[PDB]
């Protein structure tokens, strides 16, 4: 019948929750937000807007209702102040931390900046979260865990060594949550990701995803470049198979708890072809674009293959993503177009 | 004929150069200190005294010549400060890391202000040591990254999962060491150390380590305490085989680089078989004890078994320990003795 996620929409409304979102005015913190809030749920949410952006919480409260949009409580604060995360955590049922630096070449030309939100912050959260007793703990973790081991699809108890500091921090983060759970009995689920994308993703920004920067960039009419053969690939994730993910580790039972999930779709999509997905997606639109990609260096720090078994968030999670990455591409195309316009 | 590291003796002093201790006020770092200046090396400390001591330091210049000490350069800094590592690290040939906050109980009690030291401080110094092109980098690892692998002996390419937040914190050492070598070439040997032991090495404290708590204890006629069974074991190494895998590693040749390798004998002892190895060293140093142990709960975070396989070390660096735990107690004694006289 329905999936586990549907019949969980059907439930949240019914009995309303407390949830905390770290980064909710960055991608993926605002459009769970948005999801919340239009499921009648209590929001707190935490934000420094490092990285974020205080336009992504206007756009969501003109997506939702005004009764909805009352149920927000803000908090501009920093994860890497304790009292920031004790004050957020307060009263709180379900901790979504997606309060972090991303970006592997970020991470590469400034380690010691993306290792004091990633990991300090990050330890600060699980404190505050533990001292707050709160009902459940769900975090980002990165598909980049995988480092360089070759083999594919990506299994969770196989990961190979770090390629960036950026890499290494999210690994820290699962490493942290397994041993609050050992020595604190404080449960958590961690979220391996890979490649999110859609709307409120930034496009602007020396740091800006593929997606983003490529989508701007042809609307804009300038040069797409791709860092390598373009052979490169990802399981690109719409933000709405992510969604589901949190909310159903947020509310998952005993026996999925303290365990690090693949979160994507489970298909292949090289640069090469997501070049022309965006091209053409964009030209659905209206939008044309005629140059050919410009070719350069692999990008260091890089990741070459990158495909997940979500078959584990599958059995344990009842983890079912309905949005491929074309899917996903036409949703998101009118968003950019409409930002840069 | 002679070991690599008794060669390495002689080298030394004929061709002086630059060497940095962070930790230098503690028990380690002191050791190295005292080595290094009777070898007619230059050396550069770093120490902020949180839990070392100005004891230590005016210790080593009562052992060593007046022109030695003058060789010696402290700065009382903190790692987690970028500034003082570089300041520590300029026109330094060879930098051995020792600046750390030790302890596994101390890290489930706050594992924060472990963090910050531990990761936050590892990194700037990797950075700081890297920005003035050192020739080497030689880091304090530790034997608790086997976490609760059973096996034994053990290996370095087969770890386990940590057990404490402190065990966390030395893996991520390595996790970033490799990284730094991947992504600036930056190459550096990590040692994982397996319960170290000797002169200066606190018996105070509430985090003091078994053998300075036990050895004052029984000196002072109090209680002393096994936690768990007393068939927890080690391979307690003393301080003297620690120094040398350290001069060792901060001058072997590219094909010893980027490893982590186990510092220890290879010897197995129970906490049982300490207890009474303490006990009659000091009564061989006319300090009489009867009192039997008093047996309570096992510590949380604590590995059960650890025991070293030094093949890797011995035949990458040459690294050849002398002394087993029963010579090193009959050197460590009289200085407990003397300590609390
Ligand atoms: N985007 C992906 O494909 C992907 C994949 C794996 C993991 N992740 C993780 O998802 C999380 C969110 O990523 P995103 O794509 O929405 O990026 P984003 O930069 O748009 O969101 C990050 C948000 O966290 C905030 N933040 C950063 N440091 C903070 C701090 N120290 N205190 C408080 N707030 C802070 C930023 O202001 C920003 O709003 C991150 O943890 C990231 O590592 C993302
Ligand atoms: N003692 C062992 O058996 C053992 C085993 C494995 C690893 N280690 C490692 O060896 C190193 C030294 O341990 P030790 O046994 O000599 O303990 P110690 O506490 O006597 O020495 C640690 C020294 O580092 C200094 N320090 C701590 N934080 C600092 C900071 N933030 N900035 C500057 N200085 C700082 C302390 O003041 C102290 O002098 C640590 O890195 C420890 O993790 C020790
Ligand atoms: C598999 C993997 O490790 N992915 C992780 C990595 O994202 P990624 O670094 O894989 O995401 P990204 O969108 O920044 O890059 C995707 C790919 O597109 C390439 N590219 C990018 C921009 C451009 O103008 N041209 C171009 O070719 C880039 O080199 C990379 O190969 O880090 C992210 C955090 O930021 C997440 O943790 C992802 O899970
Ligand atoms: C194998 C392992 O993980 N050892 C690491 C761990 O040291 P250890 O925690 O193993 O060293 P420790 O000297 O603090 O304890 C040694 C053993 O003696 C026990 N004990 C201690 C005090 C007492 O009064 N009674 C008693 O029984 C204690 O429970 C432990 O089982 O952390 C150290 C840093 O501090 C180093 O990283 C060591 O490499």
């Amino acid at each position: 019948m329905m999936s586990r996620y549907e019949e969980l929409r059907k439930e949240l409304p019914a009995q309303p929750k407390v949830w905390l979102i770290t980064g909710v005015a960055g991608f993926i913190g605002s459009n769970l937000l948005e999801t919340l809030l239009k499921l009648d749920q209590k929001v707190v949410g935490l934000d420094n807007f490092a990285t974020g952006h205080q336009r992504n919480l206007d756009e969501v409260r003109s997506l939702v209702s005004e009764k909805q949009w009352s149920n927000f409580k803000f908090i501009q604060g920093d994860i890497r102040n304790l009292d920031d995360c004790n004050n957020a955590c307060a009263g709180v049922d379900y901790v979504l931390h997606q309060a972090a630096l991303g970006s592997v070449p970020r991470s590469i030309n400034d380690p010691i900046t993306s290792n004091a939100t990633n990991i300090d912050g990050f330890l600060n959260m699980l404190i505050a979260a533990r001292d707050a007793k709160v009902q459940s703990f769900t975090y980002a973790a990165s598909s980049s865990t995988y480092g360089d081991h070759p083999g594919l699809p990506k299994v969770e108890d196989t990961i190979g060594k770090p390629l960036s500091p950026y890499a290494v921090t999210k690994y820290v983060n699962e490493l942290y949550a397994d041993v609050f759970s050992r020595c604190y009995g404080f449960s958590t689920i961690g979220l391996r990701y890979f490649n999110v994308f859609g709307r409120r993703q930034d496009p602007n920004g020396a740091y800006a995803a593929v997606i983003p920067k490529w989508t701007s960039s042809m609307i804009q009419g300038d040069d797409v470049y791709i860092n390598g053969d373009g052979e490169t690939s990802r399981d690109f994730c719409y933000i709405e198979n992510t969604v589901q993910a949190n909310l159903l580790a947020a509310t998952a039972g005993l026996d999925a708890r303290n365990q690090v999930y693949n979160i994507a779709v489970g298909g292949r999509t090289s640069l090469n072809q997501l070049f022309f997905a965006l091209r053409d997606g964009l030209a659905e639109n209206g939008v044309s674009y005629h140059r050919e990609p410009v070719y350069r260096d692999f990008r260091e720090g890089d990741v070459r293959h990158s495909l997940a078994d979500i078959s584990k968030a599958a059995k344990l999670l009842g983890y079912a993503p309905k949005y491929d990455v074309s899917a996903g591409v036409a949703l998101a195309m009118p968003w950019y177009i409409m930002f840069l316009k």
